[PDB]
């Protein structure tokens, strides 16, 4: 299909940013729909690690346009940042990064808030990444934001500032006690970068609306996971964008008619940063292993990851909710020694009613258990492996098992940290 | 198709209530995927008026089940008013009507907060209809906001509810200056309810993905329409709901791959209430003429709704941002009687430009002008006309204008209120 959406099924972090470099090779453009610089991709060329937030993990082909969508709560800080750090690594960023005049911006008092809130929460923290990702996407929703095309006017844009700033100021000084953001110093921030930024803005509906009509590649990044979306996701304990397939045509502009296979990243074994829901979480020594062994720690914020096995039941919810055409297997290579490994296939609800549908909001998991499926693991290395062959049977009847648990196929295997450690057994442009 | 989709292709009322009822007659599930009450459907059935505002509009049809999807912001009050009104008349609502547990709540504070935001902006007031579905959107997004299944433990929801509400009323009397809204009040109204409310709850995504894999004609009813899209539309000059194909995946759950056909709500002659962006607008004798005839005044608010002639250039952003698959032109029997009509096919912009493509936000529409095609009229009368050929030849040609001008067939063509008073070259069921 000709154009592709890659998404994370479960909570983040599956390996979104190695697999949208490596599926671009083949791609006209590649679109960032949600989040902001709160998503942390990891790219690894033969050993060179490359660490994306905010800029689509297609930035490293040249090409390949990257393009961040109107859906997307943009830091122009965070922005500068990264396009500095690749521009000193041979990546000349402004020659392939294109962006949406509809993206909200992430400034200052929004960390403030962020900060705030958060604090505020005491005890049921959610958990947020710090980046002001929940109050820019409220100063929407609030219609009181600013976005990219403000900056075409730099006079109002001050007038527009002001106001929204003194609205907050007020709420950060006298409710939640905290010190207020300088007016002057985010306008002054700000308007230095101004510039760079609306150069490179594109009305993006109607270059994709271009491009789908002349058949060009274009691939869809998802940021965050499924299970994370603001209305499917474990509310409240969820990030405040929607991180399923239909964030793709809400933050991208491109009809929702127009999407051709919708592509979703599976870890293998699960894991969660942030607090919320997780019934497969592990707390013994496979947990342990399956964090040190997959090196599991946030690559937006360190924090180790919560780690638990594999779980059909949410990943089940993430296949209806996003119309998966396949999945792609990842991080295989981290089960490698485990005596035996198994895959939630069904929960036990605390009213002793056996289910294989998930619940929707946080306390609606409460005292949820998992009821497993234990298969034998395999002691044989998978890591590197690019062949189905060079996979021990015991690996292809996991792999063939959450095909028969899921009802989707595993187009994509996925065995180590770098481009090419991978195995692509059904390549979704040509799908 | 088996999904369909009805929407809006302008700024709301263009007629979805009425073409809803019309086609859900072959539909077992008719589903409201984003707004709340703020919208407002007329039908009108062998002369007998409904007013439709939060219940979809198949509530009429016992052969259809009525959903309220997670995306619409629900006002428990709201609800309960229709609910009582249709009973009176027949309808067995709760017989008919299902909900997301996922739905956010507008209580009284949201109105609270509306009218003091709406206060606060002054002049450049956006003119919300009054509800409270901004503040209950913001509230989803902050992750604050109470949902439909908050309900399932009345002791933690009157927890939640207070502490919500001390934020909210904090806002209200020490920045606003304004009334606090008393918690015990809302808990109060609400608990009443509450059980009516927990009824009608149904897992909605695993009953739209159970019902798409059985081959359920499916209609996703639109509420407001494209332009007032939170993200696309005429930002802020918008309602804060996506509104455009995309809100029915994120607002339903199910899967974007799963739409069929999405038809598009076009008024043969253009209508806004609210502030905001309208090159085509009238203020001359034919403006009020298209007002009086077409009764233009708010179903949900009365206020006068402002007329101006169809433009092609808004109208073809709706083709790409929706994926448009045909439309449905409706009051075409309003234009009887004038001398010319005309299209706007192009704007000219303030510095000189000529363009055929629509800015985003509000501040690019400042100076637009709309350049337009001038088509000769037709004083023969097409009210209650129901074949095709029993339109003038005008009237054919405007309306062919109107597919060339657009790409995209107009399917069913509707002229007059009552439901039989339609031309359905295209049932987008078969299509
Ligand atoms: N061992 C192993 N590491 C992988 C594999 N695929 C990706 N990685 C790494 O695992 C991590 C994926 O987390 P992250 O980059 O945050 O994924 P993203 O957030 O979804 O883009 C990164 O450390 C990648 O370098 C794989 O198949 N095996
Ligand atoms: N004259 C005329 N009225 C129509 C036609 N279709 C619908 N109506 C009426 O025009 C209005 C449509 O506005 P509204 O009901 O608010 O549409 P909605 O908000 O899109 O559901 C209602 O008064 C309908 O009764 C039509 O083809 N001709
Ligand atoms: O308001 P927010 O800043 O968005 O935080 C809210 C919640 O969402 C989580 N979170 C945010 N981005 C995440 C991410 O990005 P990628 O998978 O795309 O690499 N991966 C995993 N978890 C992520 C945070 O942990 C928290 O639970
Ligand atoms: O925050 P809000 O209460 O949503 O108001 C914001 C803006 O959106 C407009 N508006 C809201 N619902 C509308 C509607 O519903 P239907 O077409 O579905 O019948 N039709 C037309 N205009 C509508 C208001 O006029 C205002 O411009
Ligand atoms: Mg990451
Ligand atoms: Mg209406």
């Amino acid at each position: 299909g000709n154009n592709v959406v890659v998404l994370g099924t479960q909570w983040g972090d599956e390996g979104k940013g190695k697999i949208v470099d490596l599926l671009t090779e083949r791609a006209k453009y590649v679109v960032r729909y949600q989040g902001g610089h709160n998503a942390g991709h990891t790219l690894v060329i033969n050993g060179e690690k490359t660490v994306l937030h905010l800029i689509p993990s297609g930035i490293l082909r040249e090409n390949v346009t990257s393009i961040i969508g109107n859906g997307v709560v943009l830091s122009p800080a965070a922005l500068m940042k990264e396009m500095k750090e690749l521009e000193d690594r041979g990546i000349p960023v402004r020659e392939r990064l294109l962006l949406s005049e509809a993206c909200p911006l992430i400034l200052d008092y929004h960390v403030a808030l962020d900060n705030a809130r958060e604090k505020a929460r005491g005890a049921k923290a959610i958990g947020t990444t710090g980046r002001g990702i929940g109050p820019a996407y409220e100063d929407k929703v609030a219609r009181r934001g600013l976005r990219v095309g403000d900056l075409f006017d730099k006079e109002t844009f001050a007038e527009k500032l002001k106001e929204v700033m003194e609205y907050h100021n007020f709420q950060l000084v006298n409710y939640y006690k905290a010190e207020a953001v300088d007016y002057q110093k985010v306008l002054d921030d700000t308007m230095a970068v101004a510039d760079i930024l609306t150069s490179m803005v594109v009305d993006v509906s109607d270059l994709l609306d271009q491009a789908r009509q002349r058949g060009d590649f274009v691939m869809f990044e998802g940021a965050q996971g499924t299970l994370l979306d603001i209305d499917h996701g474990t509310y409240p304990y969820v990030t405040s964008s929607n991180t399923t397939a239909g964030g793709v045509a809400t933050g991208s502009g491109l009809g929702p008619r127009y999407v051709d296979y919708v592509l979703g990243i599976l870890k293998a074994y699960s894991t969660r940063v942030g607090a919320g829901p997780f019934p497969t979480e592990l707390f013994d020594e496979t947990g342990e292993f399956l964090c040190k062994q997959g090196n599991e720690f946030g690559a937006t914020t360190g924090l180790r990851r919560r780690t638990g096995w594999l779980d059909t039941v949410a990943v089940r919810r993430a296949v209806q909710l996003n119309s998966l055409s396949g999945f792609c297997l990842t991080k295989l290579d981290v089960l490698d020694g485990l005596k035996e490994v198994k895959l939630c296939v069904a929960y036990r609800m605390p009213d002793g009613r056996e289910v294989t549908t998930t619940p929707l909001a946080a306390d609606d998991w409460k005292g949820v258990e998992p009821i497993y499926e234990t298969m034998p693991g395999w002691s044989e290395s998978t890591f590197g492996v690019k062949d189905r062959s060079g996979l021990p049977q015991a690996a292809l009847n996991y792999i063939k098992r959450i095909e028969e648990l899921t009802g989707v196929p595993i187009d994509i295997i996925s065995t180590g940290p770098d481009r090419t450690e991978t195995m692509i057994l059904r390549d979704p442009f040509d799908a």
